């Protein structure tokens, strides 16, 4: 319930362009992102569904909060959610991964600013700001 934060609408700068979409689904255990991004001028799109895994017949979900994302080119990327405070963390597949978003949402929670790490590119500068 704490990526309560993240429900409304997105312009997105930096590494990708457009507009992100979170809504949480009835019952609160899942938010839904929807993606209308650009990069390198092609369209790039998808959906993610951000919560716990549990198991039918466990009494405890999942201790992460966790992501698919399914996008347009075909690609499924999984990723592990932290918010702590006001820096949410996004690592890729597993908590300590290399490759990980990590961003700071303003005083005012309309902008989440911050930047992908990961080896190689080093990784580029990503902002969200709150647009509906």
């Amino acid at each position: 319930r704490a990526l309560d934060r993240l429900i409304g609408t997105w312009r997105v700068s930096g590494g990708a362009e457009g507009t992100v979409s979170y809504r949480g689904l009835e019952g609160g255990h899942f938010l839904l992102q929807d993606i209308a991004l650009e990069q390198f001028g092609q369209p790039v799109t998808g959906v993610e569904v951000i919560g716990r895994l549990k198991e039918f017949g466990a009494e405890e979900p999942g201790e992460d909060i966790r992501s698919r994302y399914y996008d347009s080119r075909g690609n499924t990327f999984d990723y592990v959610y932290e918010l702590d405070g006001d820096t949410l963390t996004i690592w890729g597949g597993e908590k300590g991964s290399p490759a990980y978003y990590r961003a700071t949402f303003s005083a005012d929670g309309n902008t989440l600013s911050g930047a992908w790490v990961y080896p190689g590119g080093g990784g580029y500068d990503s902002v969200m700001t709150r647009v509906a």
